[PDB]
DNA sequence: GCGCGTACGTGCGTTTAAGCGGTGCTAGAGCTGTCTACGACCAATTGAGCGGCCTTCGGCACCGGGATTCTGATGGGCGGCCGCGTAT
C-alpha cells in the first residue's frame, strides 16, 4: 500500500510537467516526447525512445 | 546469546482479466501556404544606478542628586566599690 502512494507522487508529477507542453501544443494527444522531457525536468533522463 | 512468537514464503486450487491479433472510426498531429505583426538593429538623448563617502535620532544600559534612616560618642543622676584614712 505505501509503494503505490509513491508510485502515484511520482507520476503525478511527471504527467503535470508532461502534461503542460502538450496544452502548450494546442494539442490533446499527448505524445510519447513529452514523458520524456517531462522525465529529464524531474532529474530522471531515458535513453531509448525519443528526439 | 537465546528463546518465543508469529508472520510471511511456498503450494494448489479457484478465478478473474491481461494479452492477442481483428476491425472500425475519426481526431488530432503534421504538413502546408500565405500576412503581417513584433523583435532585432542603429541612432541620440536622458536619468537610473554604482562607487565614494560620511548622517542623525533612538534605544540598550550604564548613571545622578537629594531627603531620610541607622549607627556612634556624650552626660547628668541614682547606686554601689568595700577599703584606706583621719579624729577622739
Amino acid at each position: 500500500e505505501e509503494t503505490r502512494g509513491v508510485l502515484k507522487v511520482f507520476l503525478e508529477n511527471v504527467i503535470r510537467d508532461a502534461v503542460t507542453y502538450t496544452e502548450h501544443a494546442k494539442r490533446k494527444t499527448v505524445t510519447a516526447m513529452d514523458v520524456v522531457y517531462a522525465l529529464k525536468r524531474q532529474g530522471r533522463t531515458l535513453y531509448g525512445f525519443g528526439g
